[PDB]
């Protein structure tokens, strides 16, 4: 072993272990080591290449890291190969910031191999963060080879799963009405919905929609979205639903019968009764007419309508609502749109074209009351959708999209899901579950340029659609020659069309790409460029045994890989998955790089080890709600725990060193009590250690393995310095060694999934090995004693109440005292096997153990004035005085009895009842008290001259101990030691003359008055000159 001497920070430690692995191919070897071991599949989900890791992703990668080192050590072989996810609006966006250009038309201008060329770069530049700081941080992943979803071949992968999907009838194209972010100027899909939504208050209006060949006669119609208004085209209402005509003033309103007293306030008359179907086709006057409707502007009847909100008359636009568009569909009523693709009103609506739908409420209303149509409006407080992008609110639009029929196979996605173990498990059914419930098919197509071409091509003459699977197979379709080289990106594959096997007319690209999440969902197949390459390295490699991403991958890669996976293979693609919660500022916030609350995980790194961040990240909470994190947990777990590790290693090795220790020779050894006692407390953490890690409960493994580090140096270390530091290798120094020895190499390995840097350091340091290439630590049950770890602990909480007993009455443990008495109610603890341990530890001379405390304390006793007030009346305070006068034999009388009798001044007898007496316990004179309950600890702090001259001797002793090191002076050499001060200080050295000499190896001991440059030192309040010389 070699030695930690030199002053090493703790990014010098991380440093030189990083090049140690380097150097020894340790991550390559501790994969292929397993090979022909049980396969533990994992995937790396793909983070997206648009912006700097935070801590919050430190999180996630601890956590893989750890799994599947820990499956490594329990003989797996564990594959880790990275991935980065580079298309998509989450890239696109921020590079059209970075070149001060916004939308589909200023792309069109900037140039779309331009732009793509830019968005190439810009991931470039983020992987190369990514990789860095992952590799700081210690988690083992392939990042040399990573699978990337711009590559040629991961997207042939995807396209042939595109293909697949596509020959089994379900990918089809259809015009219909969906989320659509005007600014992005795209649709998107159900799982980017979800993660969008925010609560808004807009109005909602009550419109007179005046009836054709009537008159004064105004339907009602409701509407939550004013600006659609000027689109209608229908009014909807139930067909067995009671609606009436309703006089009010010079007007007649026609409203649903249970919404009437609602909708109509201060009076009216109802005149007639009607039914839903009595009021089809009954024709009105549109609030605007701006735009021309051919068919339409009558009354309908639609299934959903509600008489509980609105008025039962239901404003309908086709475009702009699902609903809305399958009843006029169904009424063959003309469909018209007047709102462009960024959200904006078109030519036909003259007075707000070009203006934002959504910005122009306010206006509309105003327009409404010109019109003398309006009759009520409301503030409406409910979700809306926003875009998970940009932030712009949504619109739902109809429109001509791409879909992957999910739905077709909603019984198989429960079914897949039925049988994943989700941590935490409320997630199966709650989160997740409750998704594939509502499930609606995928839209995928996005009308941008920077993401996989969607591979559908259509012939411009019969519509017939080919979906090639690989370039191979475009290649055979198209009427031109395709080179092999030939990039699957926009523009390149725009160029490419094919011959119509039906009628050989040109067959054109659909010119989308699709969501950005269909790319990482299919990584399972993709990443090995499955079926094209490595299809026996596949099907070892699916389904894997855990993932572990964030909770907000439920509308993300969670649902992307199980979708994608179920539609192409029918197959669940993972057993397991850790939904891990959120990373937050140490305020609750979320955090993010605007709001400059997101710490960088690499400074941290650099200032307290990634072992510290990554020991955090585990034990100060668990990962399966939201975490609030600082730096000041990272700085204590780099004190309380990395450098408590450190400075034991450091203690045995400077000590192995300077006294000639070698585990490969045999010693004999006098293993002691607290030899056994540590080395049960190893292995009974080894034992709950791997069982919380077995159910990937980290935190309690950690906090398990973090008590035994303070076991270890608060006690076991600490009190067996001086086996340490004695000389001569007899029985019980060999076995402190090999004790110390067995738990840091043992510790160590428990400690390689969670602190990869600081346990290989110890580890290959004590036995020439890499802790990453060795198996995880057996419990040996036959070195675990239940029986010595429980009276351990009642030491423990035994020296602690002594302690604080000392605390309490500023008796420094350095003064001795006469007694401790314990008072314990069974004989559960043999005590006297640590008599010597509670004496040493807490420095009394004798400790008793006490099945009472009756010779302990005494009683005084006092009125209770709420109590007996009344029954003495002017004569409570002179009961009471008669109380407190009592000796300590009446007292212990009355808490017997319950009965007592004062006699007054006057010689007046009087009777106190139980309930009238307040009855104090108090510690005999001289003594003081801590209780735990279970455990009282009675401490004699009465000082005696003896008791004081024996601390003064201790405090010479040590200040004589302390300046010997000062001089550098042979541990052999026998000294002559002058010594100066008071009286008092001079009879303390005369009086334990004997306790001097024990200590210290003196040659001789002269007290004089004064002494010729001597050493001052402090020795309690005083003042003590030292001078040694040395025998000649
Ligand atoms: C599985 C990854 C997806 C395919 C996608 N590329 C993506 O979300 N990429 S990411 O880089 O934005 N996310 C990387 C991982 O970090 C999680 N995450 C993101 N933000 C936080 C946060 N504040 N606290 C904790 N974890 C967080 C993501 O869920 C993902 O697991
Ligand atoms: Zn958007
Ligand atoms: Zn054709």
């Amino acid at each position: 072993m070699k030695e930690v001497n030199v002053r090493e920070s703790s990014q010098e430690r991380e440093q030189r272990i990083q090049q140690q692995w380097q150097k020894g191919n340790v991550f390559q070897q501790s994969v292929q080591n397993r090979e022909g071991y049980p396969s533990f599949v994992f995937y790396e989900g793909p983070p997206t290449a648009n912006g700097l890791p935070h801590v919050g992703h430190a999180l996630g990668r601890t956590i893989k890291d750890v799994v599947a080192r820990y499956k490594t050590m329990t003989g797996h072989q564990v594959i880790r190969k990275a991935g980065w996810d580079t298309h998509g609006l989450p890239v696109e966006l921020g590079v059209e910031k970075q070149l001060g250009i916004s939308g589909k038309h200023d792309i069109e201008k900037y140039g779309v191999e331009a732009f793509i060329n830019k968005c190439k770069e810009s991931v470039f530049v983020y992987e190369k963060q990514w990789r860095t700081f992952t590799e700081q941080l210690g988690y083992w992943v392939d990042m040399e080879d990573p699978y990337i979803t711009l590559e040629n071949s991961y997207i042939e992968s995807v396209w042939n799963v595109l293909g697949t999907i596509h020959d089994k009838g379900l990918l089809y194209k259809g015009h219909r009405v969906s989320p659509y972010c005007p600014s992005c100027q795209t649709s998107l899909s159900s799982h980017e919905v979800a993660q969008g939504y925010k609560d808004v208050k807009d109005l909602t209006v009550t419109v007179k929609f005046k009836v054709k060949n009537r008159d004064n006669e105004y339907f009602l119609g409701w509407t939550t979205t004013p600006w659609t208004l000027p689109s209608n085209v229908a009014l909807a209402v139930h067909e067995e639903m009671s609606y009436v005509r309703a006089e009010q003033g010079d007007s007649v309103y026609i409203v649903a019968e249970a919404l009437a007293d609602k909708v109509l306030k201060g009076e009216y008359s109802v005149l007639s009764h009607h039914k839903g179907n009595e009021l089809k086709g009954m024709s009105y006057e549109p609030p605007f007419n701006f735009v021309k409707v051919e068919k339409g502007h009558e009354v309908v009847t639609a299934d959903y309508v509600t008489d509980q909100s609105g008025t039962g008359v239901v404003h309908l636009a086709p475009a702009y609502g699902e609903d809305d568009y399958r009843v006029v569909k169904e009424n063959g009523f003309s469909f018209v749109n007047v709102v462009d693709e960024k959200g904006q009103y078109t030519s036909e609506v003259p007075p707000f074209q070009g203006r934002f739908v959504k910005d122009c409420d306010v206006d509309i209303v105003r327009y409404l009351a010109n019109q003398d149509v309006l009759y009520h409006k409301e503030k409406h407080e409910h979700s809306y959708p926003f875009c998970w992008r940009c932030d712009s609110p949504l619109l739902y639009y109809a429109n001509e999209s791409w879909f992957i029929q999910t739905t077709a196979l909603k019984e198989q996605f429960l079914k897949n899901n039925e049988s994943v173990k989700w941590y935490p498990d409320h997630i199966k059914h709650g989160r997740f579950g409750k998704f594939l419930e509502n499930m609606v098919d995928w839209n995928i197509s996005r009308k941008r340029y920077w993401g996989t071409p969607l591979n559908v091509w259509e012939c411009e003459g019969c519509q017939h659609q080919v979906a090639p699977k690989s370039i191979k197979e475009l290649q055979k379709h198209a009427s031109h020659y395709v080179d092999d080289s030939i990039e699957l990106h926009k523009p390149y594959v725009d160029d490419v069309q094919l011959t119509c096997p039906v009628c050989s007319g040109e067959m054109k690209r659909t010119p989308e790409v699709i969501d950005v999440w269909f790319d990482s969902g299919s990584m399972p197949f993709a990443q090995y460029h499955y079926p094209f390459e490595n299809s026996e390295l596949f099907q070892k490699q699916f389904p894997a045994d855990v993932i572990a991403e964030g909770i907000d991958q439920t509308r993300g890669w969670f649902y992307s890989l199980m979708a994608v996976s179920t539609l192409f293979t029918g197959k669940a693609p993972y057993k397991r998955v850790l939904s891990l919660g959120h990373v937050l500022d140490e305020n609750g916030q979320k955090m993010s790089k605007s709001k400059g609350n997101a710490l960088d995980p690499v400074d941290l790194i650099h200032t307290f080890g990634a072992d510290a961040l990554r020991w955090a990240l585990l034990a100060d909470s668990a990962p399966w709600n939201p975490k609030k994190f600082s730096e000041r947990v990272v700085q204590e777990a780099k004190s309380k725990v990395i450098d408590t590790l450190v400075n034991v290693y450091g203690f045995y090795v400077l000590y192995a060193k300077l006294d000639g220790y070698d585990p490969e020779q045999t010693y004999e050894l006098k293993k002691t009590k607290l030899d056994e006692w540590i080395l049960s407390r190893l292995h009974s953490t080894v034992k709950r250690a791997t069982v919380h890690l077995e159910d990937y409960g980290f935190t309690s493994a950690a906090r398990e393995i973090a008590v035994f580090i303070e076991e270890l140096s608060n006690w076991y270390v600490r009190r067996s310095r001086d086996r340490f530091w004695s000389e001569g290798m007899d029985g019980e120094k060999a076995a402190a060694y090999d004790t110390l020895h067995e738990v840091l190499v043992t510790l160590s390995q428990l400690l390689a999934p969670f602190t990869p840097f600081v346990a290989d350091d110890v580890h290959e340091n004590l036995t020439g090995k890499s802790v990453h290439l060795a198996d995880y630590p057996a419990c040996d049950q036959t070195k675990v004693n239940e029986k010595l770890e429980k009276e351990m602990a009642a030491v423990l909480q035994v020296v602690e109440l002594g302690r604080s007993i000392r605390n309490t009455h500023s008796l420094k443990v350095k003064q001795p005292l006469q007694s401790l008495s314990l008072v314990v109610t069974e004989e559960d603890v043999e005590w006297k096997a640590y008599r010597d341990v509670i004496k040493d530890e807490l420095n009394v001379k004798n400790f008793n153990v006490e099945q009472d405390d009756d010779k302990l304390v005494s009683y005084v006793l006092k009125l209770d004035f709420k109590q007996a007030g009344p029954k003495f009346g002017k004569q409570v305070n002179e009961v009471n005085q008669a109380l407190k006068n009592l000796s300590e034999e009446k007292g212990k009388e009355f808490v017997e009895q319950g009965k007592l009798s004062v006699t007054l001044a006057s010689g007046e007898n009087l009777t106190l009842e139980t309930e009238d007496v307040l009855v104090e316990k108090v510690p005999k004179e001289g003594f003081a008290v801590a209780s735990n309950g279970m455990y009282t600890a009675v401490l004699d702090t009465a000082l005696t001259e003896e008791l004081v001259q024996e601390g003064v001797a201790r405090e010479v002793i040590r200040a004589v101990q302390d300046y010997r090191k000062k001089l550098d002076l042979p541990v052999n050499s026998r000294i002559n030691l002058e010594l100066s001060g008071d009286e008092e200080v001079q009879k303390a050295v005369a009086k334990f003359e004997t306790l001097l000499q024990e200590n210290l190896l003196l040659h001789s001991l002269s007290v004089k008055e004064t002494i010729k440059n001597g050493e001052t030192v402090k020795v309690g309040t005083k003042q003590v000159v030292l001078r040694v010389l040395n025998q000649s």
